[PDB]
DNA sequence: TGTCCCCCGCGTTTTAACCGCCAAGGGGATTACTCCCTAGTCTCCAGGCACGTGTCAGATATATACATCCTGTGCATGTATTGAACAGCGACGAT
């Protein structure tokens, strides 16, 4: 269930590619393992009707 | 110590206390007289007190339940502190 849809420069991801922080995570340490370029999350979300 | 007000002092206004003098009868003081009541005396005896006794109302000891008195937990709420998640500005490389 980790599907990431890959062509040409095109990246996204159909199942998997949010975690929820590295305090306690495991993943903090699979990030220091495998090349893993973790980008912060903008809360800031506006609403339209 | 601090406030508010309750008397104190003083001038002006109002009242009746006080004094002086006369007029009158109510009642207290005083006397004379009579008898009813109480002190004094005697004899008579039961009402009242000492003495003895028997016992139950009440003091004492011991066990339990009730009251209460006070301090120590809880609660709740407000506030202060701290962590985290919004927000720079600039230098760099990739496009």
């Amino acid at each position: 269930r980790v599907a990431t849809f890959r062509k040409g420069n095109y990246v996204a991801d159909l199942g998997a590619m949010v975690v929820t922080g590295l305090g306690g995570n495991p993943m903090a340490v699979v990030s220091k393992q495998v090349n893993m370029e973790l980008a912060k999350i903008k809360q800031k979300c506006p609403l339209y009707e």
